[PDB]
């Protein structure tokens, strides 16, 4: 696209850029094709285990089949597992994929598009292990912060008389995540607070650690993404574009694959008591 | 973008014309002001307001932590805001950013491409206080409408050979918005009626004058936008963009948080029973 | 836009093709026409049932208003509609309309994108009437699978040296939907099995066969798609781009409105006792 008093292009937002040969090297196009790999097994494990998921009773056999909200997990990873694959087409390829080419909601074309569809599921399914209120409003504004960056995303590659739209949309980001952070860290450590005390000399202590674990470990390494955005050339650059799909690569496989495997750990474990504790939560 | 037979460029769709200089003048840009100032305030209240919602009883702590959709009205603000930001950010870069650049819904750099998230839920909103039938569907309706709004700018603003399109697809839009208000205003007339059938010696006739007054102003002066539409320049022209864009700040203004303020003002005046003449409502 | 190492430029994507003269004959237009008409009668038709619908038992008055899943099919015919009205327009003012201009998804300027707003609400309708477990997850599918068919389509008219791609997001749409295809026709089997043999000398045998031949016959023609894939220049090229469009006109007339007709049928026939058994599928 042309700008007005300058003689150079820019391909962010076009179909040009697309065609263009790809910028990467071997670092990246590994760090992709591992973060596929770990997907995509990520994915078959959680299929198994909706397939065969007798209930917390053991005796429903399609529990999952009804309810679905024990899936929401699997469609976080299927979908970042789909956001993958076509960057390994266009590593296979060879041509440019990093902000170019059509902007659909769900497809990693994008820095943060992929991430629309998947994150507020992300955090309505951390939401509802503890039977927590407020969570179609996080999964809402966790959507405007990914909004925000898309947006600021725009306007870093862009006309260098438009950078500072970027500062702002991250800014903007920025208050709206530190609200969102707060009120979720608030909610979750009263909801376990409960939990705990609910649970007293009842024998579900066991259980009770990974849940804990998977919770605060996976709530609070959502901070990782917007440190990211401030080391990578988009901020102070203290690493460059190649680094930064390795960066991003390392934050998704910790943040849906490992949070994945840990809730299917914890949900083998737990029985009826703490399923009508966890009943019990969500009531007062 | 180029056109056959002519000479002339179209920046419409285009990313070249987001480098575009901006061709709004000072009124347009303190109106955007106006409303970003006005939206803000509004959703902290909102916002405050869920926070501290104790329900009609008076009990509950969370109360619209768990019935969420107390919270719909205040999501839509929220949304606004954002939709608003950007107009900001664009007016204080001074680029171009109508109708140019990506195409992202529930962002304003289109004209009814912010409309699409927040105009069903203001609808299904509405229809809720009275609990109303037919619900999903007018919001689907109302979705379409607006999807043939955003197309009908597209023709608009595109080579003059392709003008007749904009007027079919606003005929189209038209014609299912008459369909959808008749439908609306009987649902309305006819659960209300109810309503006030129900509440005979009851003592909620001072909580019925609010809610009437709001469902009733604010499903009547839906009939703004089309106004707008065919006095602006895409109809007969009788005003400038320049003054579209005011017009277009308060209607959303007078449609967003006079409402909002409406729903809390009445949300704070009712009590048990007519919560319980509520439920009554939408079971025969 | 622009590729390099050829003087060839390419329209997919673009603006510029958007203002193309059209490149269809008379028999792609009649058949648009056809298919709108069709859609359109459909669409009043499932409208009038939806107003004047009463439930199994004869005595709610707005049953379609309070159990809005009854509309679904009827949503989808109109998006549908939608879908075609715009391609009319374009016949009647001659500009191109395939693979060209904005990406929106519900809209039919490009080949699949309009699939997604309804082939979920398709597929949940279909399995919510035999009660089947695993239908947001079958949607979900059914959306991922569109998605690779909207990128093949992307990659197929594009530059040659990236021609590869549309084969391998084909591969990628063919697998997911050979599993989804296996598990829905395993579970409609099943489902129809136990409803088979619960409604054993009831005398809802008459209503059984019309269920029966919609579930059957409408889930079985989903395969048409990537057959008319494969026979269309995307894969070997027995058939030109405009009988191309006669295929897919054909065939969404029979998914949709042969379907949204069996359904209908369907309801005007089954009373209470069907209605209980439906009710105790879903539940063991
Ligand atoms: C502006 C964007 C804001 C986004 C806010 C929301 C973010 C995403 C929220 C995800 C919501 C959860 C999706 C899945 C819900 C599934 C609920 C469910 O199946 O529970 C079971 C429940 C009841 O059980 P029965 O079937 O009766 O079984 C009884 C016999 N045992 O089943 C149902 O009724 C299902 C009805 C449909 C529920 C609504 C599903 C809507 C899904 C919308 C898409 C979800 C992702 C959206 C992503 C948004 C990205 C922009
Ligand atoms: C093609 C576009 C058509 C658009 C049609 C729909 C337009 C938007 C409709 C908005 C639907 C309402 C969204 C919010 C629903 C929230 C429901 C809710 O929370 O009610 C409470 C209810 C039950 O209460 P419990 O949590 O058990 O509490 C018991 C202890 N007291 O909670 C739930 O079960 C929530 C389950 C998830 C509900 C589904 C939410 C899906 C939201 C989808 C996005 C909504 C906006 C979509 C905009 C569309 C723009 C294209
Ligand atoms: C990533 C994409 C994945 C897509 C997965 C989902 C695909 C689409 C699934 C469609 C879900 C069904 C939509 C319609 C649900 C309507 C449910 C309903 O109305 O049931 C009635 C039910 C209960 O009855 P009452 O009103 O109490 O009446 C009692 C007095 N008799 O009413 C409700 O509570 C409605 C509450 C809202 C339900 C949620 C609706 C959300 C709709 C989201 C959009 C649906 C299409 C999405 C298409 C996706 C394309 C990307
Ligand atoms: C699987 C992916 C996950 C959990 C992604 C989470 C992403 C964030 C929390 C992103 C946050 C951002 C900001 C707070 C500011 C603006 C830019 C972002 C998108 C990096
Ligand atoms: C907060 C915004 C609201 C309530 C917007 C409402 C908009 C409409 C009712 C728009 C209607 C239109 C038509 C009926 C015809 C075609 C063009 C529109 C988009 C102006
Ligand atoms: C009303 C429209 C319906 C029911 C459409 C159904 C479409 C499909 C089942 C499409 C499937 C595809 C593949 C399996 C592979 C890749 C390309 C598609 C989109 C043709």
């Amino acid at each position: 696209a042309h700008a007005p008093g300058t003689d150079q292009m820019f391909y962010v937002g076009t179909m040009d850029g697309w065609y263009l040969d790809t910028k990467l090297n071997s670092v990246a196009i590994g760090a992709h094709w591992s973060c596929f790999i770990v997907l995509t097994i990520t994915t078959f494990y959680l299929g198994y285990e909706s397939w065969t998921s007798r209930g917390p009773s053991k005796r429903t056999s399609f529990y999952a089949g009804y309810q679905e909200e024990q899936n929401l997990a699997l469609f976080v990873n299927f979908f970042a597992m789909l956001s993958y694959f076509g960057k390994i087409v266009a590593d296979t390829l060879g041509h440019n994929f990093g902000d170019v080419g059509p902007f659909i909601i769900g497809f990693g074309n994008y820095r943060y598009a992929d991430y629309m569809l998947t994150c507020p599921m992300l955090v309505y399914d951390l939401l509802y292990q503890l039977r927590a209120p407020y969570r179609v409003s996080c999964s809402a504004i966790i959507f405007a912060i990914l909004m925000s960056g898309v947006l600021a995303e725009f306007y870093a590659e862009g006309d260098p008389r438009l950078r500072n739209g970027a500062y702002a949309w991250y800014g903007f980001g920025c208050f709206w995540f530190i609200f969102a952070y707060s009120i979720v860290m608030s909610i979750v450590a009263k909801q376990y607070s409960r939990l705990a005390q609910l649970a007293q000399d009842t024998g579900a202590e066991h259980s009770l650690h990974v849940l804990k674990f998977a919770v605060f470990t996976f709530s609070m390494l959502w901070i990782l993404f917007p440190l990211v955005w401030a080391i990578c050339p988009r901020g102070f650059g203290w690493i460059d574009d190649n680094w930064t799909e390795v960066a991003h690569c390392v934050c998704d496989i910790v943040a849906k694959s490992c949070y994945g495997f840990a809730l299917a750990r914890f949900r083998k474990t737990y029985d009826e008591e703490l399923f009508r504790l966890l009943e019990q939560l969500g009531h007062d």
